[PDB]
């Protein structure tokens, strides 16, 4: 009789850890094609489905010692050739299982984008990455 | 001290309305005769007037219930015999007086160009008229 709240989730992207700052991005979207024969009673036009379209996903996470995986992944990239990702992004219960997730298809990385920093920056150093993606499935049972 | 603006205007050319969208073509010229003899001691010819021509004038209006007027005057031309109009186009003042006058003679219509139709055509249909002539007088006193 409840809704679901959003701050206990994971991410497996291949790396060594799943625990993140912040996940958004998670879109689908379709084109219009609009149509009107001059001899129509109505004076507005009809429309109908077109092709489709994917947002780019961004991940968010804190800096670490010893730890340099999105340049690793990054760095990865040859010319045309890049390592491609199966992305799992799943929301938990109670008992840290899933109950809802999303699939990701032949993802891999666009920019990483490194810390600012300042004398009197007393905050965390976050560290972040946008990724493409060929499609989206959402599964809910 | 001021120059005259150019939208308040009127046509008369023996037709029920005098309001017109457009009008263009309002021109005068001249040729050139040039000449040289092979003593000159310049490298240039000698320049003097020619014979006379005029340009044909354009009409925009838009079309309106049961006004079937430019077609009525066209459907007069019978072989080589048509109906000659004197036509007189004057630039008005705040007084709706004239101000320019063109006066034009022996007037008679060359072609009358209907509408495109559009699905999605947004706008007031506009039909158009072109007048052959043979001579053009301006008058501004």
């Amino acid at each position: 009789s409840y809704p679901l709240s959003k701050f206990h989730f994971s991410v497996e992207w291949g790396g060594t850890k799943i625990g993140f700052t912040e996940v958004s991005g998670l879109d689908l979207e379709t084109e219009i094609i609009e149509y009107r024969h001059g001899a129509s009673p109505e004076y507005s036009k009809i429309k109908m489905p077109g092709m489709q379209k994917f947002s780019n996903i961004t991940l968010k996470r804190g800096t670490f010692k010893s730890d340099n995986e999105y340049f690793q992944w990054y760095n990865t990239i040859n010319l045309n050739k890049v390592e491609r990702r199966d992305l799992t992004i799943s929301l938990l219960n109670e008992e840290h299982e899933p109950v809802v997730t999303w699939k990701v298809k032949n993802a891999w990385p666009l920019k990483v984008q490194s810390t600012d920093l300042k004398g009197d920056g007393n905050e965390v150093a976050i560290e972040s990455m946008e990724l493409a993606h060929e499609g989206l499935v959402i599964q809910n049972e």
